[PDB]
């Protein structure tokens, strides 16, 4: 169940990045990704 | 003075959050907002 990026007019998958993706608010259609956390989605819980 | 979002084609006044919002450059027609700061002006300084 991983996860990847392709563009809309020729397929290539692509790792998800920020580059390519953009923050929405939720909807009830979208999957709930508990394991593998794609970056833009790993919130950051990296203190001192 | 409490400040909220609605969109242009319907009136249902939201929160303000950075979802709904863009920053800009500064104007001389801006409100200059003291308390309340919605979160995407809420200038972070929580250092250890």
């Amino acid at each position: 169940d991983e996860w990847s990026y392709t563009g809309s007019s020729f397929y290539a998958p692509e790792p998800i990045t920020s580059l390519n993706t953009k923050y929405v608010a939720p909807q009830v259609t979208y999957q709930n990704i508990s394991t593998n956390l794609p970056p833009p989605l790993l919130g950051n819980s990296t203190g001192i």
